């Protein structure tokens, strides 16, 4: 009941190594990675392990920091806005499937605020 995770490599996609993309890996992702609340987001949702077979009935564009990290390490992105957009998908997924109040949402909201704070200023 687990779909194939998002791709982390795609030879036919044009890639760039921009300064902002390096920053997103170095500074932004690797900071969020170490947060107390990062652990549920460090790998795809395992609907089987969690016995939540309804998760992928609801969430149709899955994303996680582990996938984003692998995309960054593999230079998958063209620009930073593309990466940021995957971050936003991850957070939105969590808010979609869960409800205000839920502990997983407090974690997501907390990570998000750190995330927004970190990307408020990107390198030139
Ligand atoms: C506070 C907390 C409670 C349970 C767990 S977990 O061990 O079960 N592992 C786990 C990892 C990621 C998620 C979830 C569980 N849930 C929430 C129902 C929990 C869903 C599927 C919705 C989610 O969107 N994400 C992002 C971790 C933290």
């Amino acid at each position: 009941m687990n779909p194939p995770p998002p791709e982390t490599s795609n030879p036919n996609k044009p890639k760039r190594q921009t300064n902002q993309l390096q920053y997103l890996l170095r500074v932004v992702l690797k900071t969020l990675w170490k947060h107390q609340f990062a652990w549920p987001f460090q790998q795809p949702v395992d609907a089987v392990k969690l016995n939540l077979p309804d998760y992928y009935k609801i969430i149709k564009t899955p994303m996680d920091m582990g996938t984003i990290k692998k995309r960054l390490e593999n230079n998958y992105y063209w620009n930073a806005q593309e990466c940021i957009q995957d971050f936003n998908t991850m957070f939105t997924n969590c808010y979609i499937y869960n409800k205000p109040g839920d502990d997983i949402v407090l974690m997501a909201e907390a990570l998000e605020k750190l995330f927004l704070q970190k990307i408020n200023e990107l390198p030139t």
